[PDB]
């Protein structure tokens, strides 16, 4: 079976838990409650084969800083998130996220994940698309994916490109 860990990094309440559960799940919690952390596995059919999902899901606040490197330890993929209509999320990518992770599991791929992209609206200095794909270059991440788990865009393109990015036949 070929499987891998998945790490979602990224600050408090940008969409992290909402983003696996509604992946692996096709719901969301009904109550927001902050993570402190948690691992799933989960089975996806894709290319006409079974992948195994380690998804490990962590705290965005920072009081729990001392904790969060506990789930970096043989990562396969990271996922860098911020929400699209927070704008100190997606500039503590590069200041903090990031960092953070290439100092743990540097071996790691790394996704950038625009979530909540249903909120985004213009007039309000929302990150762009064109925004993420700047960063996404910036920081070389395999790629920028825009994704909400509550209209259920972007989802399974998320995961696919962190399987691709591992075992896929090309870049
Ligand atoms: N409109 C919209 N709201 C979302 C979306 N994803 C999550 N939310 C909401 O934002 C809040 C935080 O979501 P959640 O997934 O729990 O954040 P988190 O990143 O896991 O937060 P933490 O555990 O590090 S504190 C919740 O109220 C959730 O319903 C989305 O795609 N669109
Ligand atoms: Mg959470």
């Amino acid at each position: 079976k070929k499987a891998l860990k998945i790490v979602v990094v990224g600050d408090g309440a940008v969409g992290k838990t909402c983003l696996l559960l509604a992946f692996s799940k096709g719901e969301i919690p009904t109550a927001y409650v902050p993570t402190v952390f948690e691992n799933f596995s989960h089975v996806m059919k894709y290319k006409n084969e079974e992948f195994i999902l380690h998804l490990w899901d962590t705290a965005g606040q920072e009081e729990y800083d001392r904790l969060r490197p506990l789930s970096y330890a043989d990562s396969d993929v990271v996922l860098l998130c911020f929400a699209v209509n927070n704008r100190t999320s997606f500039d503590n990518i590069s200041t903090k996220w990031e960092p953070e992770i290439k100092h743990y599991i540097d071996t790691a791929k790394t996704v950038l994940v625009g979530l909540k992209v249903d909120l985004r609206k213009d007039g309000s200095d929302d990150v762009t698309k064109q925004e993420g794909d700047d960063l996404c270059q910036k920081l070389g991440c395999v790629a920028y994916i825009e994704a909400s788990s509550v209209a259920k865009i972007g989802l399974n393109e998320v995961f696919e490109k962190s399987v691709d990015c591992i075992f896929s036949n090309k870049p």
